[PDB]
């Protein structure tokens, strides 16, 4: 088993860490996907959402789509060589030439026939091929903007090429997030198992297609000329005891998507403390409390409100999930109670009667156990990001919360229904806010700890792998807690990423104080109009400033606030919305 979403998960951690170009990228981009000759894997890749929502795609589109694909890798793979013999005697003028050719030759070959991977009325099918070769596509123009001169291209080839892989990014960025949505509404349904298939199309798609989208402004080497490290916030969810079913209880798919916490600072899963409840010898699940953290630990620990009912047919137990790099992986053992229709006193179940929690970790460290273990194996749907070593150690994900779908108290009721639910963010998603010296950091604005009154958490628009902030009044934002390693005395400059639909003046304050309330204005900069009011969120409408003047911390683990001022003489009222995404931090 070498699903698609194995392929793409390691994908996604080639990108998020080697980011850098040269030979290692390509023979990178090589061995994971267009190294492949043949057509069997491009075949798997359109079968997994053909298979999602029950629909092929007519054969001949299907075949050209997948005879492209094979072109494609196969005009790569002649790039790659003849980019190889070039940075072996990077100056020879033959050997330019070769390179020169070889590469117009591909990505002609690349841009021109992408066409057949966005064919009408089999969008979402060939959506997660297109993301695939539009990050191929984004690959080669970066590969030009940053060696167009030493290569032997004119400055105005460059240039061209440049303006290529700016619209690129953003038409293929809208692209993706547009058809996402449209394949997400057409699954939706209003039972059980109707959102069970539109949640698996969600978590599918995120994994293979909205995470390399995220990726893709990176690829705007003027805009990142060294290395830098973005990070998946976002939270991807699974259902043992809906996801087993094998009824539907009908009418309920309204109330479990409203059963996830609504968006939300990043936050980090400490413990769970489970409450066990029991009928007729039947033991099961029944409620359970949460207890966390914010990012850094900046402080004091949250407990959520009593998910499900806190039942004493055992004492509770309190499952510590924060050892080592979290809890990867949930196996748990679901309990179908279908009995000859007694009722209200012999009852129907549909719970978990025990669930192993296994720890992230080089060590050998135990699973904590609820009751007993299970088969159905998160690992199954979040995959490893390495088969090479073993789980533990090549997880992709950690578990970021626990809710719970519930119906009926046992009680009356003649049906019982205790869901879990439970929450994966990706492991990019880190523990701190640690400046690295030597790279573009992108620090989310998901990551602070406090978000002040009047700034709301609102889902994210699909190609910022996370959730954003919005201000609909000049005001403050959030507080972050940031970690540096160099002295005190260390410059460094500052950008952010921002929608906007009117001019604004943004500030960084720098005096600790945790709780927030300090600071000192060490940034002020401009925040120009991006689109119309009552626009919507597209990629076009985000903008980054110039870094900033340099600036220093005044503390080591520090404090910042970013809040939103008003233009002098404007009056005081504002109108239209403030969206922010990211900060983004360098040296010097």
């Amino acid at each position: 088993g070498n699903t698609p979403i194995d392929i793409s998960l390691s994908l996604t951690q080639f990108l998020l860490s080697e980011f850098v170009p040269g030979a290692g990228f390509v023979l990178g981009l090589i061995d994971l996907i267009w190294g492949f000759v043949g057509p069997s894997q491009w075949d798997a890749f359109l079968a997994q959402v053909e298979q999602l929502i029950n629909q092929r795609i007519a054969e001949a589109v299907r075949n050209t789509a997948i005879q492209e694909l094979e072109g494609m890798a196969r005009v790569y793979r002649t790039y790659a060589t003849a980019f190889a013999e070039w940075e072996r005697a990077p100056d020879d003028p033959e050997l330019r030439e070769a390179l020169r050719t070889q590469f117009t030759a591909t990505e002609t070959y690349i841009s021109g026939r992408i066409s057949v991977l966005k064919i009408q009325t089999f969008e979402v099918q060939l959506l997660s091929v297109f993301a695939q070769a539009a990050n191929l596509h984004l690959s080669l123009l970066r590969d030009v903007v940053f060696f167009g001169q030493r290569w032997g291209f004119s400055t105005t080839t460059v240039n061209n090429y440049y303006n290529d892989l700016t619209e690129g990014i953003s038409t293929y960025t809208d692209y993706a997030v547009r058809w996402y949505n449209t394949g997400l509404e057409r699954v939706w349904g209003p039972d059980s198992r109707d959102w069970v298939r539109y949640n698996q199309f969600r978590r599918e798609l995120t994994l293979t297609v909205l995470d390399i989208v995220a990726l893709f402004p990176n690829y705007d080497s003027r805009r990142y000329p060294i290395r830098t490290v973005s990070q998946l916030t976002r939270e991807i969810y699974t259902n043992p005891v809906l996801e087993n079913f094998d009824g539907s209880f009908r009418g309920s798919a309204q109330g479990i998507e409203r059963s996830i916490r609504s968006p939300h600072l990043m936050d980090i899963l400490n413990s769970i403390t489970i409450y066990t409840d029991a009928h007729r010898g039947y033991y099961y699940w029944s409620g359970h409390q949460i207890m966390a953290s914010p990012v850094g630990f900046s402080g004091p620990e949250f407990t959520f409100p009593l998910y499900g009912t806190m039942g004493n047919a055992a004492p509770q137990q309190r499952i510590v999930a924060q050892l080592g790099q979290g809890v990867y992986r949930t196996l748990s053992s679901t309990l179908y109670r279908r009995p000859f229709n007694i009722g209200i006193n012999n009852q129907q179940l549909s719970v978990l009667d025990g669930t192993e929690f296994a720890y992230g970790t080089s060590s050998n460290l135990p699973s904590a156990v609820y009751r007993k273990s299970g088969t159905v194996d998160s690992l199954d749907e979040i995959p490893p990001q390495n088969n090479n070593v073993p789980p533990r150690q090549g997880f992709s994900h950690r578990l970021s919360h626990v809710s719970m779908f519930r119906s009926g108290f046992s009680n009356s009721s003649v049906s019982i229904i205790r869901a879990p639910m439970f929450s994966w963010i990706h492991r990019s998603a880190e523990f701190n806010n640690i400046i690295a010296s030597d790279s573009i950091n992108q620090i989310p604005l998901v990551k602070g700890f406090r978000v002040w009154g009047g700034t709301s958490v609102i889902t994210g628009p699909g190609f910022t792998g996370g959730d954003i902030l919005r201000r609909n009044t000049f005001g403050d934002f959030v507080s972050l807690q940031v970690n540096i390693n160099s002295p005190i005395t260390q410059r460094y400059r500052l950008r952010f990423r921002y929608a906007s639909s009117r001019d604004a003046r943004v500030i960084v304050l720098t005096g600790a104080a945790s709780t927030g309330v300090g600071g000192q204005v060490s940034v002020n900069m401009p925040l120009q109009k991006t689109m119309e009011i009552g626009e919507n969120l597209t990629s076009r409408t985000f903008r980054y400033t110039d870094f900033s003047n340099p600036f220093s911390f005044r503390a080591n683990p520090d404090i910042i606030g970013i809040s939103e001022q008003p233009l002098f003489g404007a009056g005081s009222i504002s109108s239209g919305e403030l969206y922010i995404d990211k900060i983004e931090i360098i040296l010097a």
